[PDB]
RNA sequence: CAUUCUCUCAUAGGGAUAACGGUGUGGCCUUCUACCUGUUAUAAUGGGUCUUCAGUUGUAAUUCGUUGCAACUGACGGGGGGGUGGUGUCAAAGCCGUUUCAACCAAGUGGUAACUUACUUUUACUUGGGUUUAUACCGUGGAAAAGCCUGGGCUUUUUUGUU
RNA sequence: CAUUCUCUCAUAGGGAUAACGGUGUGGCCUUCUACCUGUUAUAAUGGGUCUUCAGUUGUAAUUCGUUGCAACUGACGGGGGGGUGGUGUCAAAGCCGUUUCAACCAAGUGGUAACUUACUUUUACUUGGGUUUAUACCGUGGAAAAGCCUGGGCUUUUUUGUU
């Protein structure tokens, strides 16, 4: 029948992914392992290729045993549905602490159960889509969750005064009732067919509990229980957005606040289970940055990845934390950890004015920030010779930061630290004996940097010229007042 | 370069698509005109060719014109958008005249405006799709607009008192000053590209006064317009659906929507023009058989076709009366129109219980109904036997009836219509000196019109079975709550076998 | 104002008149929303008393 | 003025060619597809029957939300006018049955018929997707006659190709 | 147990084969991309420069909605500690300059340091987009050698097909 092959293509597709993804794996390790040896000398350690252990928990977690027996697995399974004695196997189950104190269940579905919650519930939320309400989300990673800080953002400035009330639903979405689920099939004009009722009861059988965390069948099942809640905060005129689990609500008046919370906690008691405030306090006045205390009148909401404001968006302090640490650790890599190491057997020492280290080092922080492109190919596509760019790095997770100061400052970062990173090689190199103070990489004295690296070139193409987020943050304004935040985050859309 | 390339894909798209239609009018013509011939015989009118009437207006609105200069075409256009000196040439106007008091302008612009409006307008409405109210369409036949009518059908199935406000936005429309369109450009995030800014204003200047009514750039133009109204209802609670030049106000509670109406009294006087609402409308309440809350109670209200009710959806009197006319006619052109005439030349008249005339007239009559499903693929999806049925019909427009005492009066109502035909035309043929009284169609009783009609059949299969509507209607139930109201109503999705 | 839903709907109707004319109304200096309260209870809020 | 090709002074113009683009039927291929029965060595062909929903009961499970199977039961083709029998009774209702009239609008209008390349805000769609014989269409180009003019042009028909 | 093929009772099992799937580099096609200048008769190839935003002025259109062109002005690479000078003031804060220290966390900690197959909800991505010489990886297979066992089987390395 039609159903046996559907599943087969989904499975296979999904094996075919993991082992490509695999196999990319282990030529990255060993190309990293190459350049690794001819970094670290002999000192280097060896090459490591480690399988996922959950692929040795059961035989169905390996990708390359269920693409050999792909047919088998799906004819059993369309067998099984038709006779309506399926069950989704026991899925893998981690339990990562949150950072907040607490502790996010993510559990991993064999390949086989895994495509079936993949063709089943993407049919499921497609012919249901208009009944759901506008900002619902499943990760935190989806690139349609950018929607939702647009609009907080767009809103956060013309409403020079906006009360927020952020919540959480982990407790709720963890430990709701199946029947309050089963409640739901058939409400709202949700068009349920009776095959996929009886997958979501074969899914929610599995569990016995609440809503799985990390998966497809999360997003639906979350906006399958939170129907009502959603039509009533809409109907009070308070704007809201749920991310993952999270929930902030957001709205001018502090009437229409204060009934939201109110509608929260009555559907909460409804449900049978607690919603709790994610803010320590509740309803939180965020103001411009400029103003006296009355219930908050804090400044900075930070969602995902960002801090938002009145004045403006900009990157959260922990991003920006972790993106320093990768510069540093960039340039500690490729410049000093080598120095380190107790021999320098088969390292190659700088010399006549060429540092081959310090040109892997600035090549490696272009790609993380920039991707690869030079600052000539940016300003092209400023000025208008370019038709198109293509934005792949740690600049492309932030595709709405309109703080300039921030990016200035750090520019500004990156190159003090280049600078003193160099200076402690050169000492490290003088300390071992090999004295170069007066070549291309130690000559520059943090004012000369910059120029001097853009003026040298290589092979005919600059290679040295030192990566400026300002730079790709005007390419990237530019950029989404041609394509749009879709676009710009999904390049591969043509 | 881009621009030009991209401008050449879409205008020899457009013309090949409106020559592909022409090639076909004709190639339909002269099917008609053959089978014509064998209908009203010798007496049959000769066939006609026409050629749309704006087609010589000027000649960028011939297709085999267009065609023939789409590279000179493209690569002028594209030299005068990087001029900036490109101006849409006029569009060819018509007024329709309103079934109520007014008229609508409906605009057809040349193939070159045409496709560089649906080229830039609808990257526009794609980058800037969420920054747009969720029900707001451009034409009354949108197959999207299916969508709003299942949130008001379900808000009246669930609510106890539902109060609805319609608009109208015609004249808002016709006289909104350029200046407030330039006003609110850069507001709500709104990502205009430089270029997409330069070509809306030169649209805009082409007309001077309002947004064209009818085209590509209405809907992105009347949702950039009409930007702070919606958000405005949406922050009071009362949900909305706009469609062509029109807004439908819905909310449980009778503050909200008198708070709609101020809204929009604000809005209007902003924009200094204004939104009348529909005479005869004020504020409508379908209650669920509760107190009035003093104020005009009813129980049926009409939208684009529908009469939604507190217990069943329907299909609007207008569009039933439509229906009965259109099976009427069909029965009448192929049964009783060709005895009428005044002489009977060449015409195939019944013999030996063979009724040519009477199978195409039920075989039309299943094609405007269903479009050819014979009853028994319709039960064999039903039952499960196949997972493909295309809805292509009348009642593939209507994918959300629950009301199964309309089609049940209307099932009746085509049986005995045919059965009255069928009299009417043996009196007729009995009149002008053929008595086939005793023929299979003549003696079918009515009552067993729908019986003898389903065993009889011809080249081994049944050509003479009834259409029903509630087998269709069954078959539409399962179809929706299988594959979605978008699926239905737009049957090519990828295509067939995909699997 | 006797209640602070209204008070903070009075910042968002200045909000709004400010941008309507095109010109910024600024609250004078930082001082912000102050209850002179009797007393009687806090409701999260400057409590002043002059 | 090829709707073909080509060139350029490129939303316009010039040059070259007679073909360019589509339609119905049939065939082929790929689609999933109950049950019976004719003609044959198991294939084609012809014919025939079934497919739905609601409720109850029984029955095996269930995470008590629900599901599977069986047995049935019920539903599954409008309205109007003129007659007309029965049934109803403060008396009338009311109900049911029967007969007759119609193309629909018309369960209507002051009054009624016509119409589909039509009519109407939008009243919008057509056989499940690709190939391959015969039929044939729009506008073109030729060829032969036919009538207007001139003494080549214009005009009609047919034919040819497109095929 | 090839991640290859194939069969079946089919989410498990059976049989057969040595090959299956990927990576970096270059090449071949695509892809629009300014200006000058080396290098051989307009081609290749070496080198160099420029591209941004805001505001003002002039000027052109002008739908008064704006736009175009030209000129000019301004912005266009963080923070901290110690030392030091100038400027401020009733003294000071304050401002400007200069020198030195620190790989980042660190504008910190009691205290520093280390780490990228790492860390962490969600830390995510790697050069628009297609082919094919030489290099080479995942798990397989086969040989030789080398250790164990037996008296071939097992283990290790190299090599080979893969390629
Ligand atoms: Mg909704
Ligand atoms: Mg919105
Ligand atoms: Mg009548
Ligand atoms: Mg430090």
């Amino acid at each position: 029948m039609k159903l046996e092959q559907q599943i087969q293509r989904v499975i296979l597709e999904e094996a075919k992914a993991l082992i490509k993804d695999y196999h990319e794996y282990h030529n990255r390790v060993h190309l990293e392992s190459v350049r690794n040896k001819k970094r670290l000398g002999d000192s280097a350690p060896d090459k490591k290729i480690h399988r996922p252990n959950y692929w040795s928990f059961d035989k169905k977690f390996d990708p390359f045993y269920v693409k050999s027996n792909y047919k088998s697995i799906a004819r059993s399974i369309a067998n099984k549905i038709e006779n309506r004695t399926y069950l989704p196997n026991e899925p893998f189950t981690k339990d990562v602490p949150k950072p907040d104190g607490g502790i996010r269940k993510v559990s991993i579905y064999q390949i086989p159960d895994a495509a079936i919650s993949k063709l089943f519930f993407n049919r499921l939320l497609a012919k249901n889509r208009h009944r759901f309400s506008s900002f619902s989300y499943a990760y935190r990673n989806d690139r349609n969750v950018h929607f939702a800080i647009q609009d907080i953002s767009v809103d956060l400035k013309k409403n020079e005064r906006t009360f927020l009330a952020e919540f959480d639903f982990s407790d709720f979405f963890g430990s709701i009732s199946h029947s309050f689920l089963n409640e739901q099939f058939n409400e709202n004009g949700f068009y349920i067919s009776p095959e996929e009722k009886f997958i979501i009861r074969s899914f929610l059988r599995e569990r016995k509990v609440g809503i799985p965390q990390g998966t497809s069948i999360s997003l639906f099942l979350a906006n399958l229980t939170c129907w009502k809640l959603d039509q009533d905060l809409e109907r009070e005129g308070v704007k809201f957005s749920r991310y993952a689990d999270d929930t902030i609500i957001w709205s001018q008046e502090y009437s229409k606040i204060c009934n939201a919370f109110n509608i929260i906690t009555n559907f909460s008691k409804s449900a049978g289970i607690k919603i709790n405030p994610k803010k320590s306090e509740g309803i939180s006045l965020l103001t411009k940055k400029g103003l006296p205390s009355e219930i908050t009148s804090k400044n900075n909401l930070d969602f995902l990845g960002y801090t938002l404001s009145v004045e403006n968006v900009s990157i959260k302090e922990k991003s920006v934390k972790k993106i320093k640490k990768q510069i540093s650790y960039i340039l500690y890599r490729n410049l000093i950890q080598p120095l380190k190491k107790t021999s320098l057997a088969g390292q190659t020492i700088p010399a006549n004015d060429r540092d081959k280290n310090f040109l892997i080092a600035i090549c490696e922080i272009r790609r993380y920030m920039y991707g690869g492109l030079s600052k000539s190919q940016i300003k092209d596509y400023l000025s208008g010779r370019s038709n198109r760019l293509y934005f792949k790095g740690i600049m492309s997770f932030y595709p709405l930061v309109n703080d300039v100061e921030q990016l200035k400052q750090l520019d500004g970062w990156i190159v003090s630290v280049i600078y003193r990173a160099l200076k402690l090689r050169c000492q490290l190199l003088s300390k071992w004996g090999y004295n170069r103070s007066h070549n291309f990489p130690f000559i520059l004295d943090r004012e000369d940097i910059v120029d001097k690296c853009s003026k040298k070139t290589i092979a005919g193409r600059k290679l040295f010229e030192i990566p400026s987020f300002l730079l790709i943050h005007k390419a990237l304004q530019k950029g989404l007042q041609e394509s749009g935040i879709e676009k710009i985050m999904n390049p591969q859309s043509l």
